[PDB]
């Protein structure tokens, strides 16, 4: 019952996390999901900066991942996502992250043929009158202070709730003692009134606010606002019938709003390209719902239900007066609306209880997806002069159905689980794979008027330990995508993307164990491996992080423990040069590198406890393969991936009344 810094993850149920958000962690996180994730094998982030990296499971990039925050879907606004759905998570504000990994759940949206995500805050849950309260102050190296405050109050009858944070950092330095141009800034609030008539029903409703900037060191253009607004709706009922136990109907309404800019976080590089300050204000607005049903009988439980989604883009941008030098910002303009999403989908997921040693899981779903293309000019001429889109009001559309079977079985003598598991999975295409790049599919008019669905057929296999003294867990997969969505780049001459569909194999693991040595001494490792080829060009894929190992070794007594960690790092050497994705593109060969880090952590009374942290102890100079190229503008020669912080202090007080 000493504390802890949180280190790492096991895997819990098979193929499943399940972490606490709320807990100190190591690599210190920034207010942000993606480096909540860093803290679980399988996970690599690409670095823009200070906060507000792009996750990547297993290899695979963006939408791969279901990212779901309470059930709904935060979606970014930029083209480019200096804003993924990452960017607007402040994890802390949440009770539970779960992570179900590969194609195995119907449950969550459509096409997470990588992994699924979920950030939920449980309801409150009273009994009498009551009021709970945590806090969260956090300070360390580069200006950085971190507070949060979650609250609570309410009896059997209901309940109101505020969760809000705010965090920020300065510019941070690498291991070679250089400013990496890279702060933020962020804040959260979030209400939450919740009814509870009989001790079967309740309804909740979900209002926030939350806004925030961030330097980027990786692009020619700065986070200057990330502004969110956020409403929502949650019913649930419980055991309707001997048969009907739950219905879960509810809605959601995530707006993102997004000013980016050159000027107001930094000066414009007049050297090359974009020496005039150029603001570029877009948003995003999503409306969706979901509705489940579920049935225990037998031995045998089932969970069918339909949801549904639509979100809409708009942008508009500064103009400048290249002549009587007139600045006239993007607000005064009229948001010009340029693609809508819609999907409806139903699904099933059947479970059945055959021995106390066999589960047998089976889920589908049938998927109705479309989108139109709004945009009626195109910026793409020559100089980027207006060009009229030859898709102007179009509209595709594709019934994309997934599935899955998963056999769990448990080993007689041992406490040893099994898992192998098949699932199909077919992803419509994203905003940004659509419409993002400047040339789809070699012959053709546009991308959004050739990128097809990407289907991915993965076999997920693994197992469990749960001993006395020793627990290990292994997850592998093996599997191949069909129509893998790519990035291609080339040298108003910037570089042009062109968006193609090629056929991919892939196949990877990860492991782990910990070993409880004394009642004091406890060791844990753990292993993350990922390899993908691109079988239409006899290539690899790119964008894939290499070989990764964490070694951990902690000592605990009663009342507080410390703790020391070895992250040792393989380079990469199969790249996709110039093939990327949205964000970024593989040029490079990495660098292996190893960095220790420690830990300790002190209960003081019941309600606070007290922990620090040191990051990369001997400062290591080290940069990680997934990052972005620096600016150049700041300082970046060449494809100078933007480098890792260096030594880095940090404490964080915890209370809890
Ligand atoms: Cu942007």
């Amino acid at each position: 019952l000493a504390p802890s810094v949180v280190t790492g993850v096991a895997q819990s149920s098979p193929l499943t996390i399940v972490t606490n958000p709320k807990e100190p962690r190591q690599p210190v996180p920034a207010s942000d999901g993606a480096d909540y994730l860093k803290t679980i094998p399988g996970f690599a982030v690409i670095r823009n900066g200070g906060s507000n990296g792009d996750p990547v499971l297993r290899g695979m990039f963006g939408s791969r991942l279901n990212i779901l925050t309470n059930g709904g879907m935060m979606l970014g606004a930029c083209p480019n996502r200096m804003d993924a759905p990452t960017s607007y998570i402040s994890p802390e504000t949440y009770d539970k992250l779960t992570v179900i990994k590969g194609p195995q759940t119907v449950l969550w949206g459509p096409g997470a043929s990588a992994g699924t995500i979920l950030f939920e805050r449980e309801p409150e849950r009273f009994g009498e009158l009551g009021s709970r309260v945590n806090a969260s102050l956090l300070a360390g190296s580069n200006g950085r202070f971190d507070k949060v405050l979650d609250a609570a109050a309410g009896n059997r009858l209901g309940y109101l709730r505020f969760t809000g944070n705010h965090a920020q950092s300065d510019d941070y330095e690498d291991g070679a003692g250089n400013t990496v141009p890279s702060r933020w800034k962020k804040w959260n609030g979030d209400v939450a009134v919740g009814w509870t008539p009989d001790e079967d029903t309740l309804i909740e409703l979900t209002a926030g606010k939350g806004d925030g900037e961030a330097r980027y060191a990786g692009r020619g253009m700065d986070g200057s606002q990330f502004k969110r607004e956020s409403l929502g709706l949650r019913f649930v009922k419980s055991n309707v019938s001997d048969v009907l136990e739950k219905v879960e109907a509810q809605v959601y309404y995530n707006y993102a709003d997004a000013i980016m800019d050159n000027f107001r976080l930094r000066t414009p590089d007049p050297s090359s390209m974009m020496p005039m300050p150029m603001a570029s204000q877009v948003d995003r607005r999503t409306l969706g719902g979901r509705l489940a049903a579920t049935w225990r009988w037998d031995d045998f439980k089932l969970v069918t239900g339909v949801d549904a989604m639509r979100n809409e883009h708009r942008a508009r941008g500064s103009k400048y007066d290249m002549m009587t030098d007139y600045y006239t910002d993007a607000d005064q303009f009229p948001w010009s609306k340029d693609a809508v999403f819609h999907n409806y989908g139903a699904f099933g997921e059947l479970t059945w209880f055959a021995a106390e040693r066999d589960r047998l899981i089976g889920g589908l779903r049938l998927d109705r997806a479309s989108v139109k293309d709004y945009r009626q000019t195109l910026k793409s001429g020559h100089m980027g002069h207006a060009m009229a889109n030859p898709t102007a009001n179009d509209t595709r559309a594709d019934t994309l159905p997934s599935g899955f079977v998963r056999y769990e079985h448990d080993l007689a003598d041992s406490p040893t689980t099994l898992y192998a598991g098949l699932g199909h999975a077919e992803r419509f295409p994203d905003y940004w794979e659509l419409f993002s790049p400047k040339r789809g599919p070699n012959g053709s008019v546009n991308a959004f008027d050739k990128i097809k669905p990407e289907k991915t057929t993965q076999l997920d296999f693994g197992l469990q330990y749960n001993g006395d003294k020793l627990q290990a867990w292994a997850s592998g997969y093996v599997g191949v995508v069909q129509d893998f969505i790519l990035f291609s780049y080339r040298e108003m001459m910037g570089s042009s993307t062109q968006a193609t569909n090629v056929d991919a194999r892939i196949m990877g693991g990860e492991l782990g164990a910990s070993y409880q040595l004394t009642g004091n001494w406890k060791t844990d490792a753990s292993l993350a491996y990922a390899w993908g080829k691109n079988s239409s060009d006899d290539r690899a894929l790119p964008q894939i992080p290499p070989l990764e190992a964490r070694f951990g070794l902690t000592y605990e007594e009663g009342d507080w423990s410390a703790g020391s960690l070895w992250r040792v790092v393989a380079p990469q050497n199969r790249i996709a040069r110039d093939q990327g994705n949205v964000v970024g593109k593989d040029f490079d060969k990495s660098a292996g590198f190893g960095v220790f880090s420690l830990n300790g952590a002190y209960r003081v009374t019941r309600n606070v406890k007290l922990s620090a942290g040191v990051d990369n102890l001997f400062d290591k100079d080290y940069t990680e393969h997934l990052n972005k190229a620096g600016d150049a503008g700041f300082g970046f020669s060449a494809n100078e991936t933007v480098p890792e912080p260096g030594r880095t202090f940090w404490t964080k007080v915890d209370f809890s009344f």
